[PDB]
């Protein structure tokens, strides 16, 4: 089957159910966390909410770039080699 | 089956291929471009070599981080959606 790359640009706490839905799909998420770059306490709590979305999914998580700030989060099919 | 998020650093000619045998067996690529970032000219033709590994193979490519300067490459199953 055909998996997505999307992006997903996290500003209000629903993006957070949008970044779910989309790894659910079976879809990668390119998370970027730009809007919460100068708010250091939020962006600590909305890594960690997506830390657990992959987990409880039990898909990847990584940074990918620091500018703009970036994550992806991967479905469980999907794995980040190392 | 699964698939794997795999990291190259492209700084030799020979990591080109390496690139193109890991989209070859259905895999993605995160190319780092930081050893060419100070050439700008070599750059260029390296970035145009990567796009041509993708669409040979029928699959896509995108930058992702700005610094360290990052590419993603896709193999034909998943797609850079829009």
């Amino acid at each position: 089957k055909v998996v997505y790359i999307k992006k997903i640009v996290i500003s209000t706490h629903a993006d957070l159910k949008r970044v779910s839905d989309e790894l659910k799909s079976g879809n990668i998420v390119i998370v970027e966390l730009t809007p919460l770059e100068q708010k250091p306490e939020l962006l600590k709590k909305i890594a960690e909410q997506l830390m657990t979305t992959a987990s409880i999914i039990g898909g990847d998580y990584a940074k990918i770039c620091g500018s703009p700030l970036k994550v992806i989060l991967t479905p469980p099919e999907i794995k980040i080699a190392k």
